[PDB]
């Protein structure tokens, strides 16, 4: 689908990208989070987008083996949602990846 190959643009082009909806704790955890490391991500809030919130998500799982937000990717990879995004920090994998 065009819908993916946009993902895949949009994840190649933006350091960050937080799949995300407004009202989810942990997609607001893990913007704070990005936020405390001084990142400024590019959000897509799937429960603001019509009918191409579902339609994305579809795509995302295709993509990604995941249904829940948030979905994030750092420097182009999937690297799951916020507990995954804790984890790589705590590890400074994260900080890592975003130094190269
Ligand atoms: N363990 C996940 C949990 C994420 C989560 O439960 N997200 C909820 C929204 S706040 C969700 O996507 N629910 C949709 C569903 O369960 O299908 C993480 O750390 O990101």
């Amino acid at each position: 689908s065009r819908m993916e190959e946009s993902i895949r643009k949009t994840v190649t082009e933006n350091t960050v990208v937080i799949y995300s909806k407004t009202w989810c704790s942990y997609c607001t955890e893990v913007k704070t989070l990005f936020k405390r490391l001084g990142v400024q991500p590019l959000v897509v809030e799937l429960d603001q987008l019509g009918p191409q919130g579902p339609q994305l998500q579809k795509v995302l799982e295709r993509l990604t083996g995941q249904h829940t937000v948030p979905n994030v990717f750092v420097c182009g990879k999937h690297i799951g949602g916020c507990t995954d995004t804790v984890k790589l920090n705590r590890k400074g994998d994260l900080e890592l990846m975003l130094a190269e």
